[PDB]
DNA sequence: CAGGTC
DNA sequence: CCTGG
């Protein structure tokens, strides 16, 4: 079929393939589990969405990613194209590597970890990050996920359509910055969110020196890109722990909430002891935080997925 | 209220 | 202070 979606088997010759197993990237557990809030299996085991200003359709077999790219004329991806797969995917961290480590010093992880392989952190853009997480307070993946459809189409550029699905690369600074757009994004729904979109993008844009000062958070420290994240509007412990690890390249970052709090009881029995309160605040959410860095090492947020998708 | 942020 | 369950 020349139009629509693209299947592995309905366009063989525009496939191409990246050797990855499926211990090391399972799609099904890293693409609608709520890093990325823009990703849609439109055919069974086929993820569709933008993936570096171009739209991609993704589907695996036991030992391989099948990648195919929407441009005019068709063909199977180029190396260079598919490079941008593998870093979207930080390819080079090697889970089986990640998972030994954790097992050895977390017999809990050891055991849960054995029915839930291939969870990895994808490396997002740090725009698309920052607001997709502004709009996840007090919110759902389903809502969430909405949102930043409805965000995307109203203010992202138009690539191209498949089917019925018109797909938008994410908004640029200053469309987000843009005149009456806290009342555009009302009436999309995002409610007092949108409030702090605008206000962040102006901020980033008109007080922070632009995008580059976003950017350039991915060479900061960890401390810093969190202390930085802090002063925009919208943009919480939580929320830049989120941005950190999922955009900066910080896989120390652990993003406290009351799930990661769960968890911290039930399955390690843990309780704070730096001060006197029991349950969450600032000052134990900081803790918890750092007691799964000195438990998981330097990658505690991707071990932190782990768990977290073994609930969901 | 529970959850996050002002 | 907001908010959705
Ligand atoms: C509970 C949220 O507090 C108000 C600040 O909102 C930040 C996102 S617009
Ligand atoms: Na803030």
């Amino acid at each position: 079929g020349s139009e629509g979606h693209r299947t592995l088997a309905s366009t063989p010759a525009l496939w191409a393939s990246i050797p990855c197993p499926r211990s090391e990237l399972r799609l099904d557990l890293v693409l609608p589990s709520g890093q990325s809030f823009r990703w849609r299996e439109q055919s069974p085991a086929h993820w569709s969405g933008v993936l570096a200003d171009q739209v991609w359709t993704l589907t695996q077999t036991e030992e391989q990613l099948h990648c195919t790219v929407y441009r005019s004329q068709a063909s199977r991806p180029t190396p260079d194209e598919l490079e941008a797969v593998r870093k979207y995917f930080q390819l080079d961290v090697t889970l089986a590597q990640l998972y030994h480590h954790w097992g050895s010093v977390d017999s809990h992880f050891q055991q849960v970890a054995q029915k839930f392989q291939g969870v990895r952190l994808l490396r997002q853009d740090p725009i698309e990050c920052l607001f997709s997480f502004i709009c996840s307070s007090n919110n759902n993946i389903a809502r969430i996920t909405g949102m930043v459809e409805r965000l995307c189409q109203a203010f992202g550029p138009r690539l191209i359509q498949l089917d019925d699905v018109t797909y938008h690369g994410f908004p640029s600074l200053q469309a987000l910055a843009g005149p009456e757009v806290e009342a555009h994004l009302r009436k999309l729904g995002l409610g007092y969110r949108a409030r702090c979109v605008s206000a962040s993008a102006r901020a980033i844009l008109e007080e922070q020196g632009g995008l580059a000062w976003l950017q350039q958070l991915r060479e900061s420290s960890y401390e810093e890109a969190h202390k930085a994240l802090c002063i925009l509007p919208g943009v919480g412990t939580k929320v830049a722990d989120c941005i950190c690890l999922m955009a900066l390249d910080k896989p120390q970052a652990v993003p406290v909430d009351v799930h990661m709090w769960h968890i911290a009881q039930r399955d390690y029995s843990w309780h704070p002891t730096t001060s006197q309160a029991k349950g969450p605040s600032p000052q134990t959410n900081k803790e918890l935080g750092n007691f799964f860095r000195s438990l998981w090492g330097p990658y505690a947020g991707w071990a932190q997925a782990v768990l977290f998708s073994a609930d969901l």
